[PDB]
């Protein structure tokens, strides 16, 4: 039913409609277009940099999930837009998603995963707590890690 796929810049504008409507429609949060440069650039902000972007993709090629990862310094990496259509999330592609970008850190050296995310994500804060990842403080965060969010969390890889 679902592969994954590197993002590639056909999908900018359907990746873009897919993050807002989850983001403003079904969780509400006060967030739109203009406040995430980063995705007008997928490519540049993600791809030549060092990082990852990864589309779970369903049998008509449509986006059904997203996971981005940026490189920090000192070996360690930062998790951004991970998300999956309501209509596609028990069918373990969050988890598919995830394990794509842990082999990638593996192969690319990557000693741990830190992320931020809000409380209004109940569900993905759960899924994190569920596939290896530990609640840390703000204070812990290093100093590459871009701060926005108001829960933090580490996945030790190595
Ligand atoms: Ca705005």
């Amino acid at each position: 039913a679902i592969n994954i796929i590197e993002y590639n810049r056909s999908y900018k504008e359907e990746l873009i409609e897919f993050i807002l409507s989850i983001q403003k429609n079904e969780f509400n949060i006060k967030i739109d277009r203009d406040d995430q440069p980063d995705l007008e650039n997928i490519e540049h902000n993600y791809l030549n940099s060092g990082g990852q972007f990864w589309l779970a993709i369903n049998n008509h090629q449509n986006i059904v999930g997203t996971i981005g990862l940026i490189r920090l310094d000192n070996n360690m990496s930062a998790l951004k837009k991970m998300f999956v259509d309501k209509g596609y999330r028990n069918l373990k592609i969050g988890k598919k998603l995830l394990d794509k970008v842990i082999m990638t850190c593996k192969e690319q050296n990557i000693d741990g995963i830190y992320l931020g995310t809000i409380d209004k994500f109940i569900s993905a804060q759960y899924f994190y707590s569920n596939n290896g990842f530990r609640e840390i403080k703000r204070g812990d965060l290093p100093s590459s890690f871009p701060k926005l969010d108001n829960r933090f969390y580490y996945r030790n890889l190595k």
